[PDB]
DNA sequence: ATCTGTACATGTACAGAT
DNA sequence: ATCTGTACATGTACAGAT
DNA sequence: ATCTGTACATGTACAGAT
DNA sequence: ATCTGTACATGTACAGAT
């Protein structure tokens, strides 16, 4: 109860899912077409639907869709950027990517800028949908579309490189799903390709325009939809669990707080997604996520997340040495501020869940 | 106890390597011949199946099952007399047709002639082609490493369509392995093998039988309700050991008594599939409860015998214990001999 | 004449709707 | 509890290309 | 189209620990 | 007696090269 009513509020409506997906699929399909037309450099790119809507943890409204446009790049050499584990330079062995080359090195911002120019041109030609292109955001690997379905919808077209080689060594000790999803699943997932998206920092740091960042959105999608230690978890002949509902409630808490308070700008939903992947590793049994224990299940996730904030440690699930909560990324000011806001909501009935 | 019997049944690492190097030598050479030649089975691929590749072979690595699978599009199927598993096939292979009917006997016999020719050319291994068992879908090789090793080479057609409607209700794993696993498995191809021998009551020679050896192998190696069952970071179960004990009990009874000729290890494999479905939780197969697990398997197999009903796990209407397949007499004999061993501490488990 | 990238045809898990 | 729209994986048809 | 290279599942074999 | 850790061995998926 009580948290069940919040989830009722957060539950997406099928009427809205239809209207939104109808428009979104028309726009995405046309953009994917134009990428294959001509001697375009992005010929061959394939679509991958990712993120919370395709993991079924989108909340409130179907107003934001992530879609990777992924391009296989056969012979590629990687160079780690300053032992960060997550950031790389790409290098190469006629070739469509040549215009973005900078002496062996693939420029991310050069690729993205031409990707984006092509997108904007195609968008000019959509005459039956109110759709434009958001101004570029620092740090975004995406070209974001703003659709007015009347209702506002964002579509993030994420540009990605696809390598089918084995994953970079910095992930060797990531994905610690052995006690939970098991060794066969882990091995099979690491047989899948890995992905590189533009870092696009705009900070002024050296190599800024040529650094890429690993993405595991496809793996995360598989894990969200195959999340139980039992194969029948949340299936029609198995037992429902509350894992996704805890992720929804945590996402909602952060979203509500983030739109009230500018102090929380450095925080994003990927921080809560990473924290709950750790909780799912720490508590692997499906019975540690009984729907009847939704309150304490949510409560123990808060407690884990507060400890991550207090101790300033939230390791990337796929790249253990990459701390999303380091000082270099988020001030202790920000963290103590969110720690107190969460602490407050937790001990006063979650008044922010009733906001708006 | 049963632990001690399981130590006996366990294969030796040295034996596995000595047997497999020889077997792989012959098999690659045979698979090469169907391939690098202008043969009508150009295309076949190797599919290793059965107990050795499922890690439930017992006593010795002395029998190997290999599918040579050949893809065929269109391949319209017609069911044989509502039996479920038996079909005629319709429409390189035109040499084996009759009246738009693909004759299993005619394709097997050329398949067999090919293998015999290639076997005559192997001069580095003592290997011969066993006399054909009429019906049987296999061409069987006998190898004397020095040890005797059978290699059954099973001709199969591979089809990519929806599985035939007689399986629609089979593979009832939804509460054990789940719906996603079942749907994924039924997205795999299905196989037909040239199993014949209906004495001489005709249609005999053009019949094929459905094979699910590929699905069974996936199940054997992905058998828990938890994904970690028998993995290095999960808990061991005793499901496979129970299958081994049951196989050995029938193996030992069949050596003794010719009354049990109609019985085969597949009857045991089918029965334990049903019991794994009845008892899906991994905790119902705890290693510490090996005995009661073996016993409840015994009691289910006896119930199958008593009721004369052991449905094909993939084809529910096909009763492997029908009066037409196994005489009522044979099933009461097997009942009495199993009840005997059970009630006396399994003496046959001691004898050599 | 034959070949094939594109898209339709089929089936079902997920989860919202009634 | 059943009915149902979307997403998605795989099998296959054929208009347009060679 | 074929075949090697790699990674890790699944097994057995045995000493040291429990 | 059983459990545990390391070593030893085959099977099998698939990327990448030719
Ligand atoms: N490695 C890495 N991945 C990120 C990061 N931020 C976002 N992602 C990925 O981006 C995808 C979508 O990002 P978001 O739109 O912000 O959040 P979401 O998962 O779609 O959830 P919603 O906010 O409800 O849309 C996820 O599938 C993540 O895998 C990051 O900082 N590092
Ligand atoms: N598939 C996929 N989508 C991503 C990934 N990273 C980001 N996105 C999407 O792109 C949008 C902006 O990208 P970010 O890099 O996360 O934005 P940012 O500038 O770093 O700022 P914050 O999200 O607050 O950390 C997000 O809302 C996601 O929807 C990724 O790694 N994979
Ligand atoms: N559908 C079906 N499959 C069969 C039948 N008999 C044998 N098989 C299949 O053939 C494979 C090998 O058969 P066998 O060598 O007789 O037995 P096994 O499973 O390998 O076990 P062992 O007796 O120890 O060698 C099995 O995995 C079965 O899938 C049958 O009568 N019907
Ligand atoms: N992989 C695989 N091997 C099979 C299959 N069917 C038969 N075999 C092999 O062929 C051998 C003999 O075939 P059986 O199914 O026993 O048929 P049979 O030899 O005509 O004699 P019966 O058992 O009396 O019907 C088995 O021991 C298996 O090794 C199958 O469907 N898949
Ligand atoms: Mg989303
Ligand atoms: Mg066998
Ligand atoms: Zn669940
Ligand atoms: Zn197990």
């Amino acid at each position: 109860d009580k948290l069940k009513k919040v989830l009722d509020k957060l539950r997406l409506k099928r009427k809205d899912i239809s209207e939104a997906a109808e428009t979104v699929n028309k726009v995405v399909e046309r953009l994917l077409r134009r990428m294959q037309k001509r001697e375009s450099e992005f010929k061959g790119v394939e679509q991958l639907n990712t993120g919370s809507y395709y993991e079924h943890v989108k909340i409130s409204a179907p107003n934001e869709f992530d879609v990777m446009f992924k391009l296989e790049v056969p012979r590629i050499e990687l160079q780690e950027y300053y032992e960060t584990g997550a950031f790389y330079l790409v290098k190469f062995k006629g070739n469509p990517l040549s215009h973005f080359l900078e002496g062996e090195v693939l420029s991310a911002t050069k690729m993205l800028s031409k990707f984006r120019k092509i997108i904007k041109e195609e968008v000019k030609e959509i005459k039956d949908i109110d759709v434009s292109v958001e101004k570029e955001k620092p740090g975004s690997p995406a070209v974001t579309l703003l659709i007015r379905n009347p209702e506002e919808i964002s579509v993030n077209i994420i540009l990605a490189l696809e390598s089918k080689g084995s994953w970079p060594i910095s992930t060797k000790e990531g994905l610690p799903i052995q006690g939970w999803l098991g060794t066969k699943v882990r091995t099979n997932l690491r047989r899948e390709p890995f992905y590189l998206v533009p870092k696009n920092a705009k900070d002024g740091n050296s190599f800024q325009g040529e650094t890429w960042r690993l993405s595991f959105s496809h793996t995360e999608k598989y894990i969200l939809n195959n999340h139980g230690i039992e194969k029948t978890c949340c299936e029609s002949s198995g037992a429902k669990c509350c894992r996704k509902e805890c992720l929804k409630l945590m996402k909602y808490l952060l979203e509500q707080l983030k739109k009230e308070f500018q102090e929380l700008d450095a925080f994003c939903s990927y921080h809560v997604k990473t924290a709950i992947f750790h909780m799912w590793t720490q508590d692997p049994q499906d019975s540690q996520w009984d729907p009847r224990n939704l309150s304490s299940c949510f409560d123990k996730l808060l407690a884990f997340f507060l400890e991550c904030l207090r101790t300033e440690k939230l390791d990337h699930y796929f790249i253990p040495k990459f701390n999303l909560f380091s000082q270099e990324l988020i001030d202790r000011k920000s963290k103590e501020f969110l720690s107190k806001k969460i602490e407050y909501e937790r001990n006063n009935g979650f008044p922010i869940f009733d906001k708006l």
